[PDB]
């Protein structure tokens, strides 16, 4: 038995809804290989499980009232993680190796409802129901599989998630795991970020709460038509894009990252399509995902939640107009780690003096219809991972499609030769134009 309060973060009301899907691809030579990869993966939880009995356990709620959003908890669920196994190899509404080979592995591809053992979003049956700290799906495919990996969002972030995934893979190839491995999964939560004392409300908390008088809040499925594609960036396009920026820094900027770069591209691009439909006035805000352990000296093995958010607040006009190293400036500019720390700690001290959390949202100000909100998994390491099952690295590790939720947007984790795959929701306006602008698809090659 175990009693694990989330992370003070993790009780934001809108990580505690929502599922982060990925999935990985995997070659199959042949169909005969099928039996000994389930049984190698299920070994595996049962491992994982024995040596770190919470990961098979589920995330719940107590103390729910009237102004009272109540302290989920990792309580025991079953004996090991769910695995659904599924066999699509004749199915003609599954892809294929080859189909996807040939598409470049679109998004559409990876259908959540096809793919996934639950949906992103609370949408639909049992969404009302246990909810499992991690779920798992095995797909077999024509010449391949496909696992997927559903994170309870208030248990995990992805810098966790990964974590996570990391020893099941060496649990599934009965690796031992390390001291420090154990320890950073067992950390205490509820004390990982130490509060501020006498906090009432405070600048670290801008953009992360909801006021009646401002547009925002969490996954906000606008009532506009809108898609979700992928764009890949060549190796040489991330570092011409990153070159382009470096050669027009801010004199306060000394150096900006490929991530950074990549992600100004994107805002200026976006703001740029959209000044076909609004004025350069209109104000737009970037909200970037941050992971916060460095800040904090937690662990890259930390498996909970622990991360946060940049703001970045001009018009529509400014970003598209200014230089790519303006805007790449701009995101660098928010990341000293001294106020990544004191931001968080204002975050979670709000959260944990307020029982009623439904104000408090990671995109609390984020207007849809002008803003960005990126998250970059590009630094974890799930192209490593190998499962014991014999049938190499990942060809391809790609989020599955859900719902369009309008400027959401994420980079998958970035292949080891450089490429990186973003994957854009936007309504079906700015998409069109985008895949049109020629600025763009210099860069930017379109995949869906
Ligand atoms: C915010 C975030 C996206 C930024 O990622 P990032 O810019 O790739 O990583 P960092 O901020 O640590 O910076 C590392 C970069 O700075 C560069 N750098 C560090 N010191 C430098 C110096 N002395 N001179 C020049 N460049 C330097 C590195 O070369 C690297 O850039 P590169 O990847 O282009 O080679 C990321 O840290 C993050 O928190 N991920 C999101 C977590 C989540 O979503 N969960
Ligand atoms: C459905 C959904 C998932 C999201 O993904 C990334 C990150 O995992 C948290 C979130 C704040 C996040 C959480 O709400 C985002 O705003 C969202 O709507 C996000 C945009 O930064
Ligand atoms: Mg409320
Ligand atoms: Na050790």
């Amino acid at each position: 038995a175990f009693k694990i309060q989330l992370d003070t973060l993790g009780q934001l009301p809108g990580l505690l809804s929502i599922y982060t899907q990925i999935s990985l691809l995997y070659p199959v030579s042949d169909s005969s290989q099928y039996p000994t990869i389930v049984s190698t993966f299920e070994q595996g939880l049962k491992r994982f499980s024995e040596a770190v009995p919470w990961v098979a356990g589920q995330v719940k709620a107590e103390g729910i009232s009237e102004g009272n959003t109540g302290t989920s908890f990792i309580v025991p669920f079953e004996d090991v993680p769910r695995v659904v196994v599924k066999d699509l190899r004749d199915d003609p509404s599954a892809p294929t190796i080859e189909g996807m080979r040939k598409a470049g592995y679109p998004m559409a591809m990876f259908d959540e409802n096809i793919i996934a053992p639950r949906k992103t979003l609370p949408i639909g049956p049992g969404t009302g129901d246990p909810k499992p700290v991690i779920l798992l799906q095995l797909n077999f495919i024509k010449g391949g599989l496909i696992l997927t990996v559903n994170g309870q969002h208030g248990a995990m972030d992805m810098v966790g998630q990964d974590a996570v995934i990391r020893l099941l893979s060496k649990a599934c190839r009965n690796d031992p795991f390390t001291e420090e491995e154990m320890t950073a999964m067992n950390l205490d939560r509820k004390t990982i970020v130490p509060y501020l004392e006498n906090y009432t409300i405070g600048p670290e908390v801008d953009h992360q709460i909801v006021k009646a008088d401002v547009a925002g809040g969490d996954a906000v499925l606008t009532p506009v038509s809108a898609s979700w594609a992928f764009f890949t960036f060549s190796p040489k396009a991330m570092s011409e894009l990153k070159d382009a920026a470096t050669k027009t820094l801010d004199a306060s900027t000394k150096f900006v990252s490929t991530d950074d770069a990549l992600s100004a591209f994107i805002w200026k691009s976006a703001s740029r399509v959209r000044l076909e439909r609004i004025d350069g006035s209109a104000p737009t805000e970037f909200c970037r995902a941050v992971d916060a352990r460095p800040a904090m000296g937690v662990s890259n093995n930390y498996p909970g939640l622990l991360q946060n958010m940049t703001y970045h607040n001009s018009t529509i006009g400014e970003i598209a107009n200014e230089s790519l190293g303006a805007t790449a400036s701009r995101l660098r500019s928010e990341l000293d780690p001294a106020s990544m720390r004191q931001r968080t700690r204002g975050l979670a001290t709000y959260l944990h003096n307020n029982p009623d959390k439904s104000n408090v949202s990671l995109t609390a100000d984020a207007d849809p219809s002008t803003s960005v909100m990126l998250s970059s998994w590009a630094k974890v390491g799930l192209w490593d991972y190998d499962f014991g099952l014999g049938l190499g690295k990942p060809e391809t590790v790609r989020r599955p499609i859900f719902e369009p939720v309008e400027s959401l947007m994420y980079f998958m984790p970035k292949k080891p030769d450089g490429e990186f795959c973003a994957a854009l929701s936007l309504r079906d306006e700015d998409m069109d134009r985008l895949k049109a602008d020629k600025e763009w698809t210099k860069y930017a090659q379109y995949v869906g």
